[PDB]
């Protein structure tokens, strides 16, 4: 069973206890840790922050304690133009230059693979993602001839049906990637003027226009499209999405005024870390969608949709019963990594809980 965990760069800036460094990462926790995100410059893979070389270095020392742990660097990300990627991929002289530069860079900084996080290809780009993936793997294969262990190649694939059809040739890219992580955590958002969960596990016979907006459907669609189970990985979020209520309506369907106020430590409209959530839960109203199997809480005029140990364990049995390759978690630095905000003295509660299901029968 694979356990892919993302660590984000910008998480070093968070203040106080919010601060997170590859340091904090427990080396036996995951099977793969992915550094997010690399930049592209002069058509070549390159660092993003000033001190990335240091952090890459810190993160790859974990391998001293755990020789079986693999690490990957992710290119792309949301704060990276889709457009920029699209430009490098359609012109063969630029794509090749991008391609040729990756093995050397990864080898220098001691990564084991590259993660493609192109969010998201347009309908005109599908043909080009496919070429990118194909040529990239071909280069990785050619580089192994030099007697090194072949680099891994993976991709982050969004989970809304429409998004998938528009830009991903699932049948084609799966033969070339080592694993695909499904971002099953973005099914709702402030962009819809009502309250709703972003990572429901099942459809829940409540509403029926968006029957394609849950992990279960996404996982089946990918399977029908030709991705083998032994390569699909289900994404499980460790943050929650917040919303400012526009009324006193707190139940399903309730109206919204916009995203929720920022967290003391993550400072971002509409997002909360699990550790900020554990604090929020005091004097909050506990609620849970029984059909969909995920919780939400509300207090004053704030309404938060999130995941806890029960939900995340539930998601893990799902992937086990469908025989998927494993689980991916976004992201380690949003979990209770110090282990001192969520009561019980356990660090990485959400992630350990997933591991526990994965590690048994
Ligand atoms: C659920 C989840 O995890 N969501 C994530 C989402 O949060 C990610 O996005 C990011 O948004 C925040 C703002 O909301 C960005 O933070 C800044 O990061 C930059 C560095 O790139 C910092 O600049 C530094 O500030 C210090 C001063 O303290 C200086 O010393 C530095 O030199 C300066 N950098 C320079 C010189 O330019 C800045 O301080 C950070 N401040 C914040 C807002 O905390 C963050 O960059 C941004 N991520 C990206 C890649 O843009 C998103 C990532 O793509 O994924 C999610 O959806
Ligand atoms: C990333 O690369 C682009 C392309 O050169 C460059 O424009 C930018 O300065 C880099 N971004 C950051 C913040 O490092």
């Amino acid at each position: 069973y694979k356990l892919i965990c993302y660590y984000t760069s910008w998480s070093q800036y968070r203040e106080g206890d919010g601060s997170c460094f590859p340091d904090a990462i427990d080396p036996f926790l995951c099977t793969h840790v992915i550094y997010s995100f690399a930049n592209i410059s002069n058509n070549e893979i390159d660092t993003w922050e000033w001190n990335d070389v240091t952090l890459y270095d810190t993160l790859n020392t974990l391998k001293n304690r755990n020789p079986n742990l693999k690490t990957l660097l992710s290119v792309g990300g949301w704060n990276y133009g889709s457009q920029r990627f699209s430009k490098i991929a359609s012109k063969t002289q630029s794509r090749r230059t991008f391609i040729k530069s990756v093995p050397p860079f990864l080898r220098t900084h001691g990564f084991d693979g590259l993660d493609l996080a192109w969010l998201w290809p347009g309908w005109r780009d599908k043909r080009h993602l496919t070429t990118l993936v194909k040529e990239m793997k071909a280069e990785f294969v050619r580089e192994a001839q030099a007697g090194t262990e072949q680099l891994l190649l993976s991709a982050a694939v969004t989970a809304g049906k429409i998004a998938i059809d528009r830009g991903y040739d699932i049948a084609q890219i799966s033969r070339h990637l080592d694993f695909i992580s499904l971002l099953t955590y973005d099914f709702h958002g402030a962009w819809r003027q009502t309250v709703g969960h972003h990572s429901p596990l099942f459809r829940g016979n409540e509403d029926a226009s968006s029957r394609f907006s849950n992990a279960d459907y996404a996982v089946s669609y990918m399977l029908r499209l030709g991705a083998p189970a032994n390569k699909l990985v289900m994404g499980i979020p460790t943050f929650g999405r917040s919303y400012t209520l526009a009324s006193s309506k707190t139940d399903v369907g309730a109206p919204i005024s916009g995203p929720g106020i920022p967290g003391r430590f993550t400072k971002w409209k509409g997002i909360l870390a699990y550790y900020e959530i554990c604090d929020f839960l005091h004097g909050a109203t506990t609620h849970r969608f029984r059909d969909q199997q995920v919780p939400y809480a509300t207090k004053g005029n704030q309404w938060v949709a999130y995941d806890d140990q029960e939900s995340v364990k539930n998601k893990a049995r799902y992937l086990k019963n469908r025989q998927l390759a494993g689980a991916m978690v976004w992201a380690l630095d949003l979990d209770d990594f110090r282990g001192t905000f969520c009561g019980q003295n356990l660090t990485f509660p959400l992630t350990s809980a997933i591991k526990d299901v994965l590690a048994r029968v």
